[PDB]
């Protein structure tokens, strides 16, 4: 009996699961993760995230804008997930008790796995093994400096330097993953047909992320119930997260890879045809600006549900993106 929310076929989508499920760290202990994720979600997918029935097509190995789009995105994601692993190590170190120790251990290994399958897809796309880590660093350097390091510094300052465990979980789950998971859902929808291996990689990570998002919400929710006087402190953390994001040139980087993806779609439009990136919307008929704005809309929709569940509805207006 593998749980329904971890099953490769039975698991909800990312936004769907994060907005509807209630998972607690108590429920998602290490035994749950070993049986349900390592032996469940990842059965037959341990080394690369995907099976042989889900190829890296030759058009993803051939030089061109579609490959350039995936190389840019997965170089950035692989670095982001590796740095997140290092930051999450402090959440394990300072976990208040065994229940959080176990859950954030599982999330730490999840993020390290995400980093691994993203970098291994770069190899499957013909990045030379002896150039892998240096090309990853070259391609992602501007993104790491301008986007990744500011938000992970915020999490690190909050958990390590200030010793605020639930404050740091609020940072990681509201300001980081809450903000970035909708682009991950969009990534899976964009790539499912053009790069089946990458679609399947994204799918497994999204199932993990349902758990990360719902459990992080539970941690914040339970803290706020036990210590209602801490609401003000949580809201100021959220306010500072918004200010940090406002100084980050996120749109510039997203549109860079969406313009590459757009030129790549042009070369494989026969394959896409009527494929819909979301209901009633063929992927071919979207622009970079339109996919960016839809990811922001998804961010707002998920944030309204999650912040309500956490008891921080006052944070919704602070974080609203669609203006
Ligand atoms: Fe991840
Ligand atoms: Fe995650």
């Amino acid at each position: 009996p593998i749980p329904a929310e971890t099953g490769w076929d039975s698991a909800p989508g990312l936004l769907e699961g994060a907005m509807t499920l209630d998972l607690t760290p108590e429920q998602c202990d290490l035994g749950y993760w070993l049986r349900g994720v390592a032996q469940g979600t990842l059965a037959g997918r341990a080394e690369t995230g995907h099976t042989d029935a889900e190829p890296t097509p030759e058009h993803m190995r051939a030089d061109g804008p579609l490959r350039d789009a995936q190389v840019l995105e997965l170089s950035c994601r692989s670095v982001a997930e590796a740095q997140a692993t290092r930051v999450l190590a402090h959440y394990v170190a300072q976990a208040p008790d065994i229940v959080e120790l176990e859950f954030f251990t599982t999330q730490l290994v999840d993020e390290a796995r995400h980093s691994m399958v993203f970098r291994r897809h770069l190899l499957a796309m013909g990045v030379p093994a002896d150039r892998l880590h240096a090309s990853i660093a070259e391609v992602s350097a501007e993104y790491r400096r301008e986007v990744l390091e500011p938000i992970l510094d915020f999490a690190l300052t909050t958990v390590r330097d200030e010793g605020d465990f639930v404050g740091g979980v609020a940072v990681f789950t509201i300001i980081i993953e809450g903000v970035l998971a909708p682009a991950a859902e969009l990534s899976e929808r964009k790539w499912n047909l053009l790069d089946p291996a990458a679609g399947a990689i994204a799918r497994g990570a999204a199932i993990d992320e349902v758990r990360h998002l719902t459990v992080g919400s539970s941690v914040v929710r339970r803290h706020l119930l036990r210590r209602p006087e801490r609401k003000a402190a949580l809201l100021d953390i959220v306010r500072r997260g918004r200010e940090i994001w406002d100084g980050i040139p996120d749109r510039k980087h997203v549109l860079r890879r969406e313009e590459l993806f757009q030129a790549g779609m042009r070369e494989h439009a026969d394959l896409l045809a009527g494929y819909e990136v979301w209901p009633g919307q063929p992927l071919l008929s979207t622009t970079p600006e339109q996919r960016y704005a839809m990811a922001e809309q998804w961010t707002d929709r998920m944030a309204a549900a999650r912040l309500v569940h956490m008891g921080l509805p006052e944070a919704i207006d602070l974080l609203r993106l669609t203006d």
